[PDB]
Formats: structure tokens, C-alpha cells, sequence
């Protein structure tokens, strides 16, 4: 309805406190019983909040719905993001981003609960059913050299990983340069582009898709093995706008590092973190195809591979199968 | 009008043939005496149309406008553009092309009359007036690792300068590593974006403005001494459909030259071209400011600098000024 996410705001805004019709009615600027309709309304659409008479109406729990409203409470608090936009289904939230960014120098994120035409890397599909995932892509405006793309890249892994972690009873590795991990699970990928030129960067539209409520028998076929999502690894229920208050507030801090620090200094975290080494990793570039083994990380970002056959190669990127 | 664009098309596509209103009316399939009206219109608008009795109508002269129709020819012959786009008027031909972009794979280009937005390097202004020059982005598909952003600079540099120098008595040189003079009279920048990730670029948008037919008292204050138009440097008339023809001749030579050789190649031709060796250069970086000098352009399409201190300098890019 035209006015429901401006209530769901003031309901959000005033936990853990309640408040009444009359009290909405006079903020809104509408009918004591339009307040009642858009309310029933929240409810059948999912939405928990206690009703008591006299008292008013308290907001307990959101669905796996996103809501604008809710949502600009976010942006609103938030030291990076000037706006973010929400959607229930789009064909993609990069191409969105890639469009809403031209012409403009805003920071801002794209949520949509479906996407209907979602990529990965090399344009692999991406599988974004509505309610389930997080599918975002977020923009931002550092100030430097385009070479430096591969280091956000690494940067942001380990915001994208704590920030599952934290959800997660089972350990949360990181598989360069591009995967997140629990156990041999892939919970979440997520993918870096720029808009840049030969002096200075435009903008960075980093794409972030993770598994939120998914139950194996919801996969297949057969990525039903190599997949798997958060709620799979936590025992009580997880909360979409939780997880996604903390992953803002995880790539920020990630965001601000990679502004202020090189690499060397997360390297040895971000080792920690990979789940890469002691086993043979399979390399594909272009028509060629070849195995391998993870060695180490130098300073720069880049893999230092050895090869089947002997022979060191040292790499920016790589796409690698277990 | 709905129809003068397919009229426009028959008439040139007919050349150097006249073609009678009848035939015009069978194809467009309406009345002998609306090609009436869509003619004496295009007129009107500055066209130049022989019409003689019994015979029919022959294109002899096109205004300074672009005309969709007519550019649509050139798309269609093209081995290179999939469309184009054509504008009276727009906010940036950059702009529009970004947007164009998403979600596609076409190679395409867009020309504009006017622009109201139109920026250059670093978002300096670019001044775009009406009928005056050619205001261009232009998108290619190279299948290339991103790093290889700057030879495409390089090269298509002497594709505009070549489509210009054939309309110039004096001497069209390319001042490294994005602009193009007559003498000392800058006649057109041009500006080269991609959108591209970890592995591969997903495309090149390369901006150029070219300025056509300015007299002296059209520029100012005080550009009047930097800046020349083609015109300026031409005896007889400067047909802007004929030099958008070479133009996008060039254009496609040097993108396949790009695409198949190493700059080495190219290299010593460069020079022959560039104007910016035995005097002194202007640096600028951020908020850094200095005098050197141009010594050498190196394999990889860096410039050896040699700056007023005496310190060697290799750049990949740089501002200068004379
Ligand atoms: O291929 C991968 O490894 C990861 C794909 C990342 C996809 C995310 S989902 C949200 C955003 N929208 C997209 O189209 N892609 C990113
Ligand atoms: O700053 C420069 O050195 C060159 C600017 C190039 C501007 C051209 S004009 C057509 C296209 N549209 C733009 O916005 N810019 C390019």
C-alpha cells in the first residue's frame, strides 16, 4: 500500500517500545482506521507485532521479505551509503547498480529478494530464488589507481566471511579470490568490477550473493553437494535483517582497511582463512585446463602456483575446482 | 516527421541516381503527395534535393545534422557496429553509451549534435554546441585482459588523426596521450573507458569529440589561442557525413591493428606523430605540479620523462600542458 513502509517505519524505529494508531495517525497523517487496514495487512503478509489494547503495536519479527522502509533506516545511520534501493524482483542487482551509477558520484547498495537474470563470474548463471538469498551489489568510491582492484577484492573476502561467521557453529573458510566457504558448502560467491580509466577509478560495484534459508532438498542437481547455506550451519532461526545489518557493518570496517592499509598486513589473516592449500586444485584459463597446488600468497595479492608439471606460475586471478 | 527518415534513406541510398515520388510512395507505401510534404520539409531543414519534372529527386547535399536514417547505412555496411544511436541533443554521449552497455554484448556507437553535459578527462567541461562538431562514443568488444586498456589509447589516436589529416592542408599531430592538435591549435580530445573485471574486459567506450566547423570567433576566452576546428584548416567545405565515413574507417583499421599487433609496431609512427618532444612539459598529478621533459615513448606505451630536477619519470599516463 502507499503508505505501509512508512508505518513499518515508525513500528521499527520505536522498538522495544510500542505505539498507537493514534499515535501513527498523527505522524502519517491519516485515518485512525487506514493505520488499522495497513497493519492487518503487514501481519497477513507475515509480519509479527504484538497488539494490545490501550498500549498500541510493537514490532517483533520481519519475514524474509526486504522492505524499503526498513531498509532506509539502514542508509539512514550508515557513514558510507548516501541511498540504497529495494526491490522484490529484478533481472539483475549489478546490472541495476551499473545503470544507477553513471552520471552521479553516490555510494549506495541494491537489494532484490529474486533476481530473474543473475550472473557470476565469466557470466555463469546464478541461482537467486525469492526469499532464500541475499542478493546484492554495492558501490563505492575509493580514490586511486585501477590496479587496485584486486586488493578490495581480498579485502572485502574476509568482511564477507566474519560476517557470516558470526552466524555460523561450523568454520567459514575463504576460497580465492572469489567463494566463501563452510565446509566443502559454497555459501556465498561474490564478484568485483569497476568502472575505472587510465588515471582514477569511478566506481566499484562489487556483487555479493550469499545462501540464507536453504534446505538441501532445495539445490540439486547435483550442486546439492557442493552448496550448502547459512541456516544449514546454525541451530536457531536466522534473521535476514540481522545478518545483513552486520555484513554492512563488516564490509564497511573491510572497506576502511583496503583504504588505509596494504595487504601484507591482512595476508597472513587471509591464510587463515583459505581453504586452498594440501589439496590439488584444479585451473582453467580459456581453451586450456590444468592441475595444480596452492603453495602461497605473496604480498600483492597474487596465488604462487606450482603446476603438475613442475613449472611456477605466479597469478592475479584463476578459476579453481576441488 | 514519422516518415522523413526512410525517405532520406531512399533518396541516398539511390545516389547518383534520381528516384521518382512514385517509387518513393510504393516503398514507404503512402500517398504520392505526403513525399510531397516530407520533401519540401527536408528542404526546409537545409537539405539539398534536385527535383526536376518527370525525372524524380536526387540527394545532392546534407545539412549539418545527423539524420538516423542516413547513419543507419552506415551501421549496415559496417563489419564492425551491430546499431547506433543518433540524438538532436543529449546529456552525454559517454553517458548514453554506459547506460547502452548493460547487459549485452553489441559493439555500437552513438553520435549527438549537441551535448548539454558533456565532459572530458578527469570531468573537465567539453564544450559540445550544435552543428559544430562530432560528438561520439564509440563501444568495442575486444576479448583482452584489462591491463591492455592503455595500447587501445595508442593506437585509435592515429586512427583520428589519419581521418583527420586527409581533410587537413597543415599538419594534424597527436599530443600523448588523448588529445589531437593542428599546430598549436587543439582540435580534438578524445578519452578511453572500459568496464572490466579480475579476467577479461566486458567493454571499451571510447569518447571523441572533434571539432568541425568553429570559426575563430566561435571559441573563447581565451581558448581561442588552443583550440582550431577542421574547418579552420580546410579551403573547400567540410562534409561531416563524409568525414564521420573515414573516421569510422579508421577507427575500425587501427582497432584491428590493436587487436593483432604489439605496439612496438606502432610505435615509431607514433612518433613521427606526437608534438611533444624538445620543448617543455607541464605535469600534473593531484595536487603535484612540475616542468620536464618528453625523451622517449617505450615499447610498452609508457612515456620516459625526464623532469626539471633531473629524475627519470616513466608514466603510463599523465596531464601536460604547453
Ligand atoms: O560466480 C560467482 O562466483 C559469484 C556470483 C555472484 C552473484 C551475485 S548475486 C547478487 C549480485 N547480482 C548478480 O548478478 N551477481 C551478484
Ligand atoms: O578532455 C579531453 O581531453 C577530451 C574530452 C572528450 C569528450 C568527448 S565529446 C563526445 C564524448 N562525449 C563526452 O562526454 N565526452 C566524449
Amino acid at each position: 500500500s502507499k503508505y505501509s513502509q512508512d508505518v513499518l517505519q515508525l513500528l521499527y524505529k520505536n522498538k522495544p517500545n510500542y505505539i498507537s494508531g493514534q499515535s501513527i495517525a498523527e505522524s502519517l497523517n491519516i485515518s485512525r482506521t487506514a493505520v488499522k487496514k495497513v497493519i492487518d495487512q503487514l501481519k497477513l503478509e507475515g509480519c509479527k507485532i504484538d497488539s494490545v489494547n490501550h498500549k498500541g503495536h510493537l514490532l517483533q519479527q520481519l519475514p524474509d521479505i526486504w522492505y524499503q522502509g526498513i531498509i532506509d533506516q539502514y542508509t539512514k545511520s550508515s557513514a558510507l551509503f548516501d541511498f540504497s534501493e529495494v526491490y522484490d524482483s529484478i533481472d539483475s542487482t549489478q546490472l541495476a547498480a551499473k545503470k544507477s551509477l553513471v552520471g552521479n558520484q553516490s555510494s549506495f547498495f541494491i537489494l532484490s529478494d529474486e533476481q530473474t537474470k543473475g550472473r557470476g563470474r565469466f557470466n555463469r548463471h546464478w541461482s537467486s530464488s525469492k526469499g532464500q538469498g541475499l542478493w546484492m551489489s554495492v558501490v563505492l568510491r575509493p580514490n586511486v589507481a585501477f590496479s587496485m582492484i584486486s586488493k578490495f577484492n581480498l579485502f572485502i573476502a574476509l568482511g564477507i566471511r566474519d560476517a557470516i561467521q558470526h552466524f555460523s557453529q561450523d568454520e567459514v573458510k575463504v576460497k580465492w579470490p572469489n567463494d566463501i566457504y563452510i565446509d566443502n558448502g559454497k555459501v556465498c560467491g561474490f564478484l568485483t568490477e569497476m568502472v575505472a580509466n587510465n588515471d582514477g577509478i569511478e566506481a566499484i560495484i562489487c556483487g555479493i550473493g550469499i545462501n540464507l534459508t536453504q534446505q538441501l532438498e532445495n539445490f540439486d542437481e547435483s550442486i546439492r553437494h557442493r552448496a550448502t547455506s547459512i541456516q544449514l550451519h546454525d541451530k536457531n532461526k536466522l534473521d535476514r535483517y540481522q545478518f545483513l545489518e552486520r555484513l554492512l557493518q563488516e564490509i564497511e570496517k573491510r572497506y576502511n582497511q583496503f583504504l588505509t592499509l596494504p595487504f601484507s598486513e591482512i595476508r597472513e589473516e587471509y591464510i587463515a582463512a583459505s581453504n586452498i592449500w594440501n589439496r590439488t586444485l584444479l585451473f582453467t584459463e580459456n581453451d586450456k585446463q590444468f592441475k595444480g597446488q596452492a603453495i602461497d600468497l605473496d604480498y600483492d595479492g597474487y596465488l604462487i602456483v606450482r603446476d603438475e608439471a613442475g613449472e611456477s606460475h605466479r597469478l592475479i586471478s584463476a578459476d579453481i575446482d576441488f
